[PDB]
């Protein structure tokens, strides 16, 4: 009663932080590696215009 | 009550992990489209320059 | 027992959820990606055939 | 400690081990996948410069 409502309160914490946190992690790598490749791609075409 | 506490468990969890998934999958798909039209953006303006 | 059994049903429910939406994200990452490349190497191919 | 706090315990263990293994795998599939694309990326711009 409560205990099996507070293990299952506390198995839906302890595993939401972990989602979360793998989560924000995924969100921050994609966000950043397509951040880079933007300023990759944006400086190579400067570049390459002001090259012709 | 074990297994109506176990379903509400495994339902709550379900509605993190599906709601992190969607965002990702959202993000994922939102920088490509900007890759992409990043991209032939600017192989536009190439090839109207050479 | 009714503890364990139940604990083992958590598990594998909840792994099949996680499975499929990481099934999902890798199929999705991939092929963006390889639409990417494919439009890269293309446009590239089109610069250089037109100089 | 009592049965459910062990078993409550294995649970999150368990599904800790599959969210990070999941996790750890997309987070290695994002850097493949950009890792790929700057090397195409850097292979064409040096093509594009020599040609031109």
């Amino acid at each position: 009663g409560s205990i099996i409502n507070e293990t299952a309160d506390d198995i839906v914490y302890r595993l939401t932080v972990i989602i979360d946190d793998r989560y924000e992690s995924l969100k921050n790598l994609i966000t950043l590696r397509a951040d880079r490749l933007e300023m990759i791609i944006n400086d190579n075409v400067s570049t390459i215009l002001a090259s012709i």
